[PDB]
């Protein structure tokens, strides 16, 4: 849990942000081996004790987590600021990887959202919420093996309630966000499942915005209308079906991550059976 900043190799070089902190390459001096890190480390002029307490909350989630399809926290360390060394996925955001690699297939996209599935039915079944469950959260180690990254806005669950109750509105992701978020402030792995949606729609759309030149007001609108994204070209009609499953209005009706991944693992089989024929 607590890393040796010694053993620790940065280099200058920035990946991206999060939520909280920027993310750089670094290197580990594990028992034996060396392991490539992702470190995430905080860019705080003001020396603001905010920052540090946003950065310890998420390492506080991720050291809970563990699943094949949820980034490992390796540790963290206080040096020139707090950091919070993660496992590295290589290949980066599911958005950006498919903006760029066209090719990549419909089997291909579907095995993928089917691991995201899976990581979601674990944090589900462990009572976290995600809370910004979207394509440029989902990290590829591989092209065929993705993992969820950013839990800065994530929750644990109270052992005597289903949903987190926000207190403060704040920069959301509205356009990944379920109606009774907006609405009720209210978070539960069903919200996750709403996004999980929208997910399903950027990653069939190889990385596509969603809801293009749409203000927030403006999809909260749509939404309400009972209006919903169209299909995206060349997605094929069960996961499109699936979408608007997770795009249920009402929470209660809407299913959760165990019904998703079970709906996605049949149709991934079906499509392995069709690509052996
Ligand atoms: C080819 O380009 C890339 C390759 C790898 C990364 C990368 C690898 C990685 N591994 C663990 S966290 C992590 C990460 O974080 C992101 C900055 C956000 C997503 N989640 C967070 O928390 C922050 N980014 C990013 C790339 O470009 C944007």
């Amino acid at each position: 849990v607590y890393l040796d900043r010694k053993l620790l190799t940065l280099e200058d070089k920035e990946l991206g942000s999060g939520n909280f902190g920027t993310v750089k390459k670094g290197y580990y001096q594990m028992k034996k081996v060396v392991k490539t890190v992702a470190v995430k480390i905080l860019k705080n002029e003001a020396n603001d004790p905010a920052l540090k307490d946003e950065l310890l909350a998420e390492a506080n989630v991720m050291q809970q987590l563990d699943n094949p399809y949820i980034v490992r926290m390796i540790g963290i360390c206080e040096a020139e600021s707090w950091m919070l060394v993660m496992e590295m996925a290589e290949l980066g955001p599911l958005n950006k990887y498919l903006q760029q690699n066209r090719h990549v297939t419909d089997k291909n996209i579907i095995e993928l959202v089917h691991q995201v599935s899976m990581g979601m039915k674990y944090l589900e079944e462990s009572n976290f919420v995600h809370r910004d469950l979207a394509a440029r959260n989902v990290l590829l180690v591989t092209q065929h093996y993705a993992k969820i990254s950013d839990f800065g806005l994530s929750k644990a669950l109270r052992a005597d309630e289903n949903y987190y109750k926000a207190q403060t509105h704040g920069k959301w992701p509205v356009k990944w966000y379920a109606p009774e978020c907006i609405n009720y402030y209210k978070f539960s792995s069903k919200s996750d499942v709403w996004s999980f949606g929208v997910l399903m729609w950027e990653a069939f759309s190889y990385g596509q915005k969603p809801y293009r030149g749409m203000k927030g007001s403006e999809v909260t609108a749509m939404l309400e209308k009972g209006e919903r994204m169209g299909c995206p070209a060349g997605c094929p009609r069960e996961m499109y079906d699936l979408m608007n499953l997770c795009w249920t209005y009402d929470v209660e009706n809407r299913p959760g991550f165990a019904a998703v991944e079970l709906r996605l693992r049949n149709y991934y089989y079906d499509v392995v059976n069709h690509h052996h024929h």
